[PDB]
């Protein structure tokens, strides 16, 4: 028996396409969510969602590595 | 045009009942989460995610408000 821990999901995409430079790394979500998402976590440590098949975010996820 | 954040959804529960003293807080999930759950926070900050159906789980809910 363990203790158990949330998944984080998105539901909605962000609309602004926010600056690369305040970004830190990104993650795809874990494959449980009924969608997938991409987070940005900026360098201040917000997680921003995003649309995995936009071509802002995928070129922002080509620079982040 | 806006950011916006993640959600927080539970996809499996607690399998150990946590002592009540450990508790701080409850909140159930937002209703965009495909599956009802309780998440309670600790004290010390921990999210723990618990079945709704469960019994302890609910008395625990009325003890924490």
């Amino acid at each position: 028996d363990a203790l158990n821990v949330p998944s984080t999901c998105c539901f909605t995409f962000s609309s602004k396409k926010i600056s690369l430079q305040r970004l830190k790394s990104y993650v795809i979500t874990t494959s449980r969510c009924p969608q997938k998402a991409v987070i940005f976590r900026t360098k201040l440590g917000k997680e921003i969602c995003a649309d995995p098949k936009e071509k802002w975010v995928q070129n922002y996820m080509k620079h982040l590595g």
